Formats: C-alpha cells, sequence, structure tokens
C-alpha cells in the first residue's frame, strides 16, 4: 500500500534520511515520506500496511520492521528508536498502536 500511495521521491528521501542506526525520528519520517499533510482516510491506508498480521494494532515486532512497508532494503529499527517511536504513538499505553492513535501521531505535529 505505502508505495502505491505515496511519491516514489518521497520514499526514496525519507529513506535517505533515516538511513543511520539511530536517525529515525517518527515525526521527521513522516514530514519526509509525506505523510503528514494526508488525509485520515488514507493515512489508514498506510496502517493496514504497516499491521502485518491484520490484528488492526500494530504491535512493537511491527513497528521495529515499520521501515519494510517502505521498501523492502528498509533496515529494522534499533531497540531505542522502537522503543521512542512506541511510546510516542502508544497514547494510552496499551502496549500497541490503534489506528486513531496512529492518526493522531502522524497528525500532531
Ligand atoms: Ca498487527
Ligand atoms: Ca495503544
Amino acid at each position: 500500500a505505502a508505495k502505491d500511495l505515496l511519491k516514489a521521491d518521497d520514499i526514496k528521501k525519507a529513506l535517505d534520511a533515516v538511513k543511520a542506526e539511530g536517525s529515525f525520528n517518527h515525526k521527521k519520517f513522516f514530514a519526509l515520506v509525506g505523510l503528514k499533510a494526508m488525509s485520515a482516510n488514507d493515512v489508514k491506508k498506510v496502517f493496514k500496511a504497516i499491521d502485518a498480521d491484520a490484528s488492526g494494532f500494530i504491535e512493537e515486532e511491527e513497528l521495529k520492521f515499520v521501515l519494510k512497508s517502505f521498501a523492502a532494503d528498509g533496515r529494522d529499527l534499533t531497540d531505542a528508536e522502537t522503543k521512542a517511536f512506541l511510546k510516542a504513538a502508544d497514547k494510552d499505553g496499551d502496549g500497541k498502536i490503534g489506528i486513531d492513535e496512529f492518526e493522531t501521531l502522524v497528525h500532531e505535529a
């Protein structure tokens, strides 16, 4: 979904910016990849891409592999990057990310 939804050149730019281990910031990533200005309806389509097992939530293991939803060659996130992303996104503290939490995170910038 993500690569159909989003500009190829945006994706390359976003992935380039977070190449170095430790450099992933969700706010910067969302802005560069082009998710920031997208409608809730369209952000939902990206969410479903990241929700690999179709559970309805992005749980921690899926967050670690978030970059592979944008490029198959996307690196894993580090433990710290994963924890930082999870803490920012998981608004209710239940350990995983629901759609409405994801929507809010994308648009809170
Ligand atoms: Ca899931
Ligand atoms: Ca949650």
